[PDB]
C-alpha cells in the first residue's frame, strides 16, 4: 500500500492539476492584466516589451499553468495529508481537518506574501533604486516580470507549508530541533538555490532567500514547542 498509494494519489494530484490549468486558460488574460498591475502603478514610467516578433501565447499558458496549479492546491493538499497521516504518525482522524485547512490557509498566505510584500519591494531593489529611469522606460520583457512572478508565488506559496510540516515532523520525533538548527548553512544553500532559480539576478536572489531562512528558523522554534 505504501507504494502504491503515492503512485495513486499523486495521479489524483497531476489530474487536478492539469483540469485547474485547463479552468484557469480563459480567465489568464485577466489574471495577466492583474499580475501586470503591480509594475504599472508602482512604476508608470516602465513599458513592456513582447521580446520575440510574436509570442503572446507562451504567456497565457505560463500564467494558466501556475494559476491552474494554485485552483488545484486544496485537492493536491488533500492527497498528500492522505498520504502521509493515516499511515503513521498521528492515527487521530479528527486532526486531520484543521491540519489540512491550516496548511491550505498558510499556502494562500504564502501566496498573498509573495505578491503583496516580496514583489514590490523585488522591484524596489530592481527598477526601484533613484534615477535610473533612464535605463528603463520601454526596457523592459513581459516574459521576465511575468514568470518571476508566477514563480514567486508559486515558490512562496509552497514554502509556508514549512513550519506545518515541519512541526508535524518535529513533534513526531522523526526530526529533532538540533538537527534543524545544525542544518542551517545547508539550508542557506537551499534558499539561495531556489533564489538562484526563480529570481533574474543577485539582488532579489539574496531578498527572497531571506524570509526562505526566516521560515526555518521558525520551524525550529516550533520544534521546541513541539518537544516542551
Amino acid at each position: 500500500e505504501h507504494l502504491r498509494e503515492l503512485r495513486y494519489r499523486l495521479i489524483i494530484s497531476i489530474i487536478a492539476f492539469l483540469i485547474g490549468s485547463g479552468i484557469a486558460f480563459y480567465f489568464a488574460k485577466y489574471v495577466f492584466e492583474i499580475l501586470a498591475a503591480p509594475i504599472l502603478k508602482s512604476y508608470p514610467e516602465v513599458e513592456l516589451i513582447t521580446l520575440s516578433p510574436t509570442e503572446p501565447l507562451f504567456i497565457l499558458i505560463k500564467i494558466s499553468l501556475a494559476v491552474g496549479f494554485i485552483i488545484a492546491s486544496p485537492v493536491i493538499l488533500y492527497q498528500f495529508w492522505r498520504f502521509i497521516e493515516p499511515a503513521l504518525y498521528s492515527h487521530e482522524k479528527r486532526a486531520f481537518i484543521p491540519l489540512l485547512l491550516g496548511s491550505i490557509l498558510l499556502f494562500m498566505l504564502g501566496a498573498l506574501f509573495a505578491y503583496f510584500i516580496v514583489l514590490p519591494l523585488a522591484l524596489k531593489f530592481l527598477l526601484g533604486l533613484g534615477f535610473t529611469q533612464l535605463l528603463a522606460t520601454p526596457y523592459l520583457s513581459v516574459d521576465m516580470y511575468i514568470s518571476f512572478v508566477l514563480k514567486l508565488v508559486v515558490a512562496f506559496g509552497i514554502a509556508f507549508e514549512m513550519p506545518i510540516v515541519l512541526y508535524v515532523l518535529q513533534k513526531a520525533g522523526v526530526i529533532t530541533p538540533e538537527q534543524l538548527a545544525s542544518f542551517r548553512k545547508y539550508f542557506i544553500v537551499i534558499a539561495f538555490v531556489i533564489g538562484a532559480i526563480i529570481a533574474p539576478d543577485v539582488s532579489t536572489q539574496v531578498l527572497m532567500a531571506i524570509p526562505l531562512l526566516l521560515l526555518y528558523e521558525i520551524s525550529i522554534f516550533l520544534g521546541k514547542l513541539a518537544t516542551r
